[PDB]
């Protein structure tokens, strides 16, 4: 029944990136997947729970908005199957290669994003590294939220932290709702179809402003289209206290109450 898959099956072509901790690939496996190994000769007693982290979360998620698990394999090496998706992430095409999408569009994106998330956060699920970075356009039109080897029940995009996470006030500010701040972030992303705070050019800057509240991301700057339900919301989810920010169940809904509106 385990999901196991036996030694020698699991072929590995293409090099394509890094996710948290380990190198990707494309593959084969029954078909096209792509192939997470967070190894080189043997692993670290660090590394050895990153592995058994998404492998224990994803194999806890079925939906289409969350990225298909196929399967592990510890034999060769310690790797992760999933599907493949022929496509790219949110983030290459907002800021990469400049994909232009329609504004309805957009809202889609948006809509599934939440959607995902919202499964996620059923199953007590939390993300905890959220971002345009680890949202998948599959063939361009369906999403799929990936990467949960940080998920829970040398590094830092930044970027997507919740102020409250930016400072370590204590020993959990990871929270549903640190999950929607990073949310409200793509959504802004979706939106400006720019990244945050893009006139700043110093990091270490941004962090300790974005943390003390003297930074936050302008809203003067999403397209002149997009609905005042849905610039309403963003800002919604991007507030500082994380206590005023909204759930994922009423995010959802909002932005399905703004799409029955706006093809008109
Ligand atoms: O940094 C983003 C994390 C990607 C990721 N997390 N966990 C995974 C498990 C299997 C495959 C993954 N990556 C996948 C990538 C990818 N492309 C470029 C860079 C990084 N990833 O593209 C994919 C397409 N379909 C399925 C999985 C992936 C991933």
């Amino acid at each position: 029944d385990d999901w196991e898959i036996p030694d020698g099956q699991i072929t590995v072509g293409q090099r394509i990136g890094s996710g948290s901790f380990g190198t990707v690939y494309k593959g084969k496996w029954h078909g096209d997947v792509a192939v997470k190994m967070l190894n080189v000769t043997a692993p670290t007693p660090q590394q050895l729970q990153a592995f058994k982290n998404e492998v224990g979360v994803l194999r806890k998620t079925r939906h289409v908005n969350i990225l298909l698990f196929m399967g592990y394999s510890t034999k060769p090496q310690l790797a992760i199957v999933t599907q493949w998706c022929e496509g790219s992430s949110l983030y290459h095409h907002l800021h990469i290669i400049e994909t232009k999408f329609e504004m309805i569009k957009l809202i889609d994106i948006a809509r599934q994003t939440a959607q995902g998330m919202d499964y996620l956060h059923a199953k007590s699920i939390i993300h905890r590294d959220l971002k345009s970075n680890n949202i998948f356009l599959h063939e361009d039109l369906t999403v799929k939220i990936g990467d949960f080897g940080l998920a829970t029940v040398l590094s830092g995009s930044i970027l997507w932290m919740a102020p409250e996470v930016i400072r370590m006030q204590d020993k959990n500010p990871y929270s549903f709702q640190s999950d929607v701040y990073a949310f409200g972030i793509v959504l802004y992303e979706l939106m400006t179809g720019q990244l945050p705070y893009s006139n700043i050019n110093n990091r270490d800057q941004i962090i300790f402003m974005v943390g003390r509240g003297y930074l936050s991301p302008d809203l003067s700057k999403v397209r002149s289209n997009c609905p005042k339900a849905m610039k309403r919301l963003m800002a919604e989810c991007l507030k500082k206290k994380r206590d005023e920010r909204p759930l994922f169940p009423q995010i959802l809904a909002s932005i399905e109450l703004l799409a029955r509106s706006l093809p008109k």
